[PDB]
């Protein structure tokens, strides 16, 4: 089955859109823009995947990828990247991100990337 996904983004509209897109696939969709909130939900909510804004808190996405992986080594993290940041998304993959999705996104590709990230052996 598919449990919880956490979406981390500075842009409340992106959170609104992604929640709407993913609401009916995952059991729970948690959206947030706070580092403090992120720490609580990672501990308590047994997430299956995190979708992480490349520019979160713009130290940005790569910093947060690292900190999440430090504590939750097996939690897939997918970076959500503007085209202007694709070099940093590629560096993210090198540094252990599970995948990335570029913005503006394709709705079906976004879902598929997240399901696949949450469905690795």
């Amino acid at each position: 089955s598919l449990g919880t996904i956490i979406i981390v983004d500075d842009n409340k509209g992106v959170l609104t859109a992604v929640q709407l897109l993913l609401k009916n696939h995952f059991s729970k969709v948690i959206t947030l823009s706070s580092p403090v909130s992120l720490s609580t939900v990672l501990r308590e909510e047994n997430p299956e995947v995190v979708l992480l804004d490349m520019n979160f808190t713009s130290n940005e996405g790569l910093f947060w990828l690292h900190e999440i992986k430090r504590q939750y080594r097996d939690l897939p993290v997918v970076l959500f990247t503007a085209y202007a940041d694709i070099d940093l998304a590629v560096r993210g993959i090198k540094e252990g991100a599970s995948d990335f999705v570029v913005k503006p996104w394709d709705n079906q590709k976004l879902l598929e990337t997240l399901l696949n990230a949450a469905s690795q052996a």
